[PDB]
């Protein structure tokens, strides 16, 4: 019941900051494992109708058996899903999210500071994400493939996320190797804020 | 304290089996970085002398506000450190540990099987190993810089590790990108099997 989304873009347009050949593996063998391993765990089951951003608020209602294997894949096509949408071909926010930045940060460059500090900080795979928590952001990261609407419980950390970055390696070591702080000094360059700044407004 | 090993071969030796570049970049980065931020962690204690491997015996002695750089770090040194070692330039064990194979498994070929399997379904970073376990012969996992002999409560499996396969994603994934299985086929080529008898004999 899942199925592999179309990029918004083909898969050179973020080039030089992100290499189309990462994309094109990405996409096409990261994310397909995903939704087929996730349409795997799904068979017979009550939940194959659910949409990916609710299955996983739902892990806790899952058969025990199927329960990592969901966590891994579903959280793995929730976490790309959203990760192709939030980038695109002086790149800032405005408006009322830059408003909200201020408010829980100080300023922009204050918050890109936390954030790659939370990017920069997690051991072996993962992401970081910006978040809405009681209409307030805040910055957290995950392990793997989990996302914070798994919840506190699961996840560690909580709330819904609006932009997040992938640093499992296989997200950059094509073009940047072991330097993941030049990766997350690029990504700034490719995140469309008009989409962010959608995601924020639904989220309050 | 701790220093970066000298390799036992040329970056290039293992060729084409791991490219020069990566084991390059392995070992004069990440590895370094595991040294590096271990020996800050370790300065001014009482354990900044004790080898590597006795450390990770006892991470449940160090101050509480250490145990996680020191597991995450020294784990890496300990983890890297025997990788090299292990390595050399079909393939196979012999004498007693070809025995001890066919005993625990019913032949190499299965073994191999096996060893594989693990390292496949270990999801996000880690390491696939061989351990002896009251004097028997076992295939675990662990997640990260996780080592058996960290012990069953901290890396949730025990025993002593004998050979090892690191599968964090930037072992392989210049030359082999996201094809994990074509990597652990191409291990087996340059696993060197004297020092695996060394191992064994010593931890039986
Ligand atoms: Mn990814
Ligand atoms: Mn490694």
């Amino acid at each position: 019941a899942y199925t592999l989304p179309q990029l918004p873009y083909a898969y050179d347009a973020l080039e030089p900051h992100i290499d189309a050949r990462t994309m094109e593996i990405h996409h096409t063998k990261h994310h397909q494992t995903y939704v087929d391993n996730a349409n795997k765990a799904l068979e017979g089951t009550e939940f194959a109708d659910l949409p990916v951003e609710q299955l996983i608020q739902q892990l806790d209602r899952v058969p025990a058996d199927k329960k990592g294997a969901l966590r891994n894949n579903a959280g793995g096509h929730a976490n790309h899903s959203m990760f192709w949408q939030i980038m695109g071909q002086a790149n800032q926010p405005s408006g009322e999210l830059l408003d909200a930045i201020n408010s829980a940060f100080g300023s922009f460059d204050a918050f890109k500071q936390k954030f790659e500090d939370a990017a920069k900080t997690r051991f072996g795979s993962g992401w970081a994400w910006l978040v809405v928590k009681d209409g307030k952001l805040d910055v957290v990261s995950t392990a793997n493939q989990d996302n914070p609407l798994m919840g506190e419980a699961i996840a560690g950390v909580s709330g819904t996320p609006i932009l997040g970055v992938d640093v499992w390696e296989h997200a950059y070591y094509l073009n940047y190797q072991n330097r993941r702080p030049d990766y997350l000094a690029a990504f700034w360059n490719v995140v469309n804020w008009d989409e962010v700044s959608k995601r924020y407004a639904a989220a309050k």
